């Protein structure tokens, strides 16, 4: 009970902001998502639960939250507006809601280039597609706020490296039509994670066809970006920084309708403080942003967006990132825009040093969070004390129903159990959590030494 928020004492205080008077309301009970989908996998793999609130006119709009914390559906006044995951002819792998979602991305290259996911798994035409479990979650109707932990996922079913980033997400519905992500991602392995997205995702282009970024010397104004950029030409028009923006970007309706629908996504004007900061988690020169329309307009149906911040994680480490999306009118969401933006800020998550509950093995039994015949990872024993969040030098606590045997071991060493027996066709050990756990639970964070 206090345990299971303490793990959520580890992202920023939330921004003390007056309350509004508007209705939001949650589900975890899966209904199909209208949103006209382009991939035939079951979303309810991928629901985890649903908001109903409403937007800058106080119009229905429901956000769906993945699994692992990622945003993959919207439902607003003209459709949805999250891509429809299509596949391109014979791709040889679908992307069921992993991808063109928006999500948390951490990217390492220590040993190789290995991608990690907060959505999913890139996975074959009748494979099972695969979902970062949630590890926990809170929601609070009087603050309307979600807060949740998951494990990120290497989008590759088979890869070479278990993921070591854990993604702390937060929802918080601060006013009509304006949604408050702040971001936590925390590195507990030994190699860093120095390329981030917060976030990486984009829109459907059908839905909201026009790309508008904030004008850096005019407060509420944007260029459109008649230039309609590509993703992948990068800095041949389809890249900006944040400090020669206004802060924010919006996606709108194509038409000339003043208030026609338009999201809007902030970013900073790479203004938040970064000296009193440890500096390996600034790696980068400065916020990017990369935009521009992918694939065929009424098939790919993307018009990305991607905030590449100037932070980085590194091994024990863990930083944030807060910034809020706007729903409505493009008129009213221009305006209120610029607010949110000054707000959107960033730093690491630093531990907190007071005092914690603490649970033992044997006392995660006797509470049921873990049944009476899982084992210990050999790693452990039972003078091992598990902590809500990840002390200098923590590593998480896992549960693993292993699908070999369907037996339970709690370790802190992943990369034991989903090891493949197979090899790189270099020479490099394969993994799999998709294929070696049926069941994923985080216990806590203890030390190993």
């Amino acid at each position: 009970p206090l345990f299971q928020e303490q793990m959520f004492s580890l992202l920023p205080v939330a921004p003390d902001f007056p309350k509004t008077d508007f209705a939001v309301s949650t589900t975890t009970d899966f209904v199909p998502s209208k949103g006209p989908w382009s991939t035939t996998c079951s979303e309810e793999s991928v629901f985890l639960r649903s908001f109903h609130t409403v937007d800058l006119e106080g119009k229905p709009i429901e956000l769906r939250v993945g699994k692992g914390g990622h945003l993959y559906s919207i439902q607003s006044a003209i459709g949805e507006l999250v891509p429809p995951q299509w596949r391109h002819a014979n791709h040889k792998t679908v992307s069921p809601w992993n991808d063109e979602v928006w999500q948390a991305v951490a990217v390492t290259s220590d040993p190789n280039k290995v991608f990690v996911h907060q959505s999913g798994c890139y996975v074959k035409p009748e494979e099972p597609p695969f979902y970062a479990p949630c590890l926990a979650q809170s929601w609070s109707q009087e603050d309307k706020t979600f807060t949740m932990l998951s494990w990120g996922i290497v989008p590759q079913v088979t890869s070479t490296l278990v993921s070591e980033v854990l993604y702390y997400t937060r929802y918080r519905f601060v006013a009509p039509g304006v949604v408050e992500v702040t971001s936590g991602l925390f590195d507990f392995g030994k190699r860093n994670y120095l390329w981030l997205n917060t976030p990486w995702g984009g829109v459907r282009q059908t839905a909201l066809g026009e790309l508008w970024i904030a004008d850096k010397s005019e407060r509420g104004t944007a260029k459109w970006l008649n230039p309609m950029p590509r993703f992948g030409a990068a800095h041949d028009g389809a890249l900006d920084s944040a400090g020669n923006t206004g802060g924010w970007m919006a996606f709108a309706e194509e038409g000339q309708d003043p208030n026609r629908y338009a999201m809007g996504l902030t970013f900073g004007r790479d203004v938040f403080p970064t000296t009193g900061m440890n500096s390996a988690l600034l790696p980068r020169d400065k916020t990017l942003i990369r935009f521009g329309q992918a694939g065929g307009k009424e098939t790919r149906n993307y018009i990305v967006a991607v905030v590449i911040p100037r932070l980085g994680v590194i091994s024990g480490h863990g930083v944030w990132w807060r910034y809020y999306m706007a729903f409505g009118a493009f008129e009213a969401l221009k305006k209120q825009c610029p607010d949110w933006a000054d707000k959107t800020s960033g730093g690491e998550m630093v531990v907190p040093s007071i005092s914690s509950e603490t649970r033992n093995f044997e006392k995660c039994i006797e509470s049921g969070v873990i049944p009476r015949d899982a084992t210990l990872g050999s790693d452990l024993s039972r003078s091992h004390v598990f902590s809500p969040w990840p002390k200098p030098e923590y590593v998480p606590v896992f549960a693993f129903q292993l699908k070999k045997d369907s037996t339970w071991v709690v370790t802190t060493d992943p990369s034991k159990y989903a090891a493949l027996g197979e090899k790189d066709s270099k020479g490099q050990e394969l993994y799999s959590v998709a294929m070696s756990f049926s069941e994923i639970r985080l216990l806590g964070f203890t030390s190993i030494s």
